[PDB]
């Protein structure tokens, strides 16, 4: 897998295909993409963008750490899963975040992906909550200090 920087606009197709296929494309244009210091990473394989991840500074009231970042739009295309594409994006992001002096990376994880974040060393906090139309979620975080 080759990890490369990508632009916000480059994430919309895979966000739409994988995460929000039953919603208008506008639902994939996350307002958080326009928050200060937002960045995006792409995983490329065989000449195709096959994994995406987006990060921006956001301090969660129920997590402790002076500087925190949120992960949004984590997705790998069917056919290209189980190749460490997603893990490679998260590890590369952790280097960028550690260099920026971030203390923590968090995500409102789909529960169906909780085991992925667990394998990457994330812990769960709090309770499962539902967010229609995209289902049960759980706050997960990884301290990177
Ligand atoms: C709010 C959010 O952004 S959370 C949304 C997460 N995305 C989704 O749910 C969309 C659909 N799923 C996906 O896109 C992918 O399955 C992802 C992003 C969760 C994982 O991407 P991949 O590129 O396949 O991950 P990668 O290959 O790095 O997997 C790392 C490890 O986690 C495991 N893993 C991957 N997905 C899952 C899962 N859904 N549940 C449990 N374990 C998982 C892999 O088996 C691997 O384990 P191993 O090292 O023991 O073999």
């Amino acid at each position: 897998i080759e990890v490369k920087p990508i632009n916000a606009e480059d994430t919309y197709e895979l966000r739409h295909r994988i995460l929000r296929p039953n919603q208008p494309i506008e639902a994939c244009m996350f307002e958080s993409d326009l928050l200060r210091g937002a960045f995006h990473l792409g995983g490329y394989y065989g000449g195709k963008l096959i994994s995406i991840a987006s990060f921006h500074q956001a301090e969660h009231s129920e997590l402790q750490g002076q500087k925190q970042y949120q992960l949004r739009g984590m997705a790998t295309l069917e056919g290209y899963r189980e190749q460490k594409a997603g893990s490679s994006l998260i590890k590369h992001a952790e280097e960028i975040l550690r260099k920026r002096g971030a203390d923590l990376l968090w995500c409102n994880a789909r529960t169906s992906a909780s085991g992925y974040y667990k394998k990457l060393g994330f812990s769960e906090q709090g309770e499962v909550f539902d967010t229609p139309p995209v289902g049960p979620h759980i706050l997960m975080y990884k301290r990177i200090t």
